[PDB]
């Protein structure tokens, strides 16, 4: 319920990455790389939040805006449990992240975030020395800048033309929705006075047979903006629409679609620069990498013809997909002060216990490990099915709690062998209590 950006603490870094090795930095190719540790104070409780902000120059996904899901839950590495559930706001610059009960139950709090973020482009219309980036963990904040340079637009003679992808959602291997990409055309950047300009926009390269892009007049819808005499366009296609004339239905009558996934736009006489959008669908595909090529091209009355295009690969995901799916068992050995044979806010984890998994059905063991300093533990790579857990070389003194209390699986002791099941997520209610009766020595009298 409460903000508590006054409790944490964090030590990070924020760094440019040229992605394409080419000594330029550019919003569409390069990219950030935030890693933070942070601490958090025993004082903070369940549903306390935190957030992390991010300037304006600065977004959380690329092209895909549902890579936004790389971008998650904070988790404990050593134990499986999710420590805080983030939510994005990506309109407010926002990452909220709000805590779970991890923070009741354990004391000395850290996390850890390993993300790539991106630049956004809007407020960088121009190429321009030492952009800054900046991100806010809780109140703390980190800088970094870069030189960002982008390319000329392409000309011959009077035309002169730009394209960017701005938006690409492959689902590659999906055949009933293979999903989307947008383009973003500048005609006539330079603002020449053209007569019988054409904009001819393809998806087809003689040097990419295996192309999945797709302009038809079944998938494709395009949006034509003009800008006013002197207007400044983004370099890095992100364009502020409000600020144009959206002119779309003057070209009702303009658009062609041609063969070989081509579509013609006729400008006729022009002297402003047009902005036209163009959405269409990706191609099914079975290529396991996919590559998507589109050509734009601006021809006009005595100039020569001027091309440019943009090209991207996608890994299907799909295919293969990392030998299916595994899951992580385990988690937690307490000193069950209680001896209730539930595990109590208060009481903490058994260090330096055996644990060992073994197929119940299948065979023997499948794992095995020993649990750290806050009596957690984990058994990696999984599948579904039945696990015998047995745990071994408890600390001398130490008796076993009693087994199963209560209702809740997930809060009592297993006792020093049990059968766990996974399905589909990672089972840490694997757990076992254990206490220390008062020594007990020689005889009595
Ligand atoms: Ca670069
Ligand atoms: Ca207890
Ligand atoms: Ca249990
Ligand atoms: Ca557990």
């Amino acid at each position: 319920s409460k903000n508590v950006n006054d409790l944490i603490t964090s030590n990070t870094t924020l760094t440019v990455v040229d992605a394409i090795k080419n000594n330029k930095i550019v919003p569409a190719q390069d990219y950030l790389a935030l890693k933070s540790q942070i601490k958090v104070d025993d004082k903070v409780k369940s549903g306390d939040y935190f957030t992390i902000k991010y300037s304006d120059t600065v977004q959380v996904y690329g092209l895909n805006p549902e890579d936004i899901k790389n971008i998650g839950d904070i988790k404990d590495p050593n134990n499986g449990e999710t420590i805080a559930t983030a939510k994005h706001d990506t309109a407010n610059n926002l990452i909220t992240y709000t805590f779970t009960d991890y923070v009741d139950r354990f004391n000395s709090v850290q996390m850890g975030i390993n993300y790539s973020i991106y630049m956004d482009a809007d407020t960088i219309p121009v190429s321009k020395n030492d952009v800054e980036f900046n991100v806010t963990i809780g109140n703390d904040t980190t800088k970094t800048t870069a030189n960002i340079q982008y390319p000329d637009y392409v000309s011959r003679d009077n035309n002169s033309i730009g394209s960017a992808f701005t938006e690409t959602v492959s689902h590659a291997g999906n055949a009933e929705d293979p999903g989307y990409y947008k383009q973003t055309v500048y005609v006539n950047p330079s603002e020449k006075s053209l007569t019988n300009a054409k904009l001819k926009v393809e998806a087809y390269h003689k040097d990419y047979p295996d192309n999945v892009g797709q302009i038809n007049k079944d998938v494709t819808k395009i949006k034509i903006y003009q800008a006013p005499k002197d207007y400044v366009l983004n370099k890095g296609y992100d364009v502020n629409t409000n600020q144009l004339i959206d002119v779309t239905e003057q070209f009702k009558d303009k658009i062609t679609y041609g063969a070989n996934d081509s579509v013609n736009v006729d400008f006729g006489s022009i002297n402003n620069s047009y902005v036209v959008m163009v959405d269409t669908k990706f191609e099914y595909t079975t290529s396991a990498s996919p590559t998507l090529v589109q050509m734009a091209t601006l021809t006009s009355d005595g100039n020569r013809s001027v091309s440019t295009g943009n090209a991207l690969g996608f890994t299907n995901n799909q295919s293969g997909g990392a030998a299916q799916e595994v899951y992580k068992i385990g988690n937690y050995v307490w000193e069950d002060t209680n001896k209730n044979g539930v595990q109590d806010l208060g009481e903490v984890g058994v260090k330096g216990v055996t644990v060992v998994a073994y197929d119940n059905a299948a065979a023997a063991e499948v794992g095995r490990t020993i649990t750290d300093d806050k009596g957690g533990y984990l058994i990696p790579n999984l599948p579904n099915g039945d696990y015998r857990v047995e745990f071994s070389n408890l600390p001398q003194g130490y008796e076993v709690t009693p087994s199963k209390q209560g209702n809740n699986e997930e809060l009592d002791s297993n006792g020093v062998s049990s059968v766990i099941t996974v399905n589909g997520k990672d089972n840490l209610s694997a757990d076992l209590g254990i206490y220390k009766p008062k020594y007990n020595l020689g005889d009595y009298a």
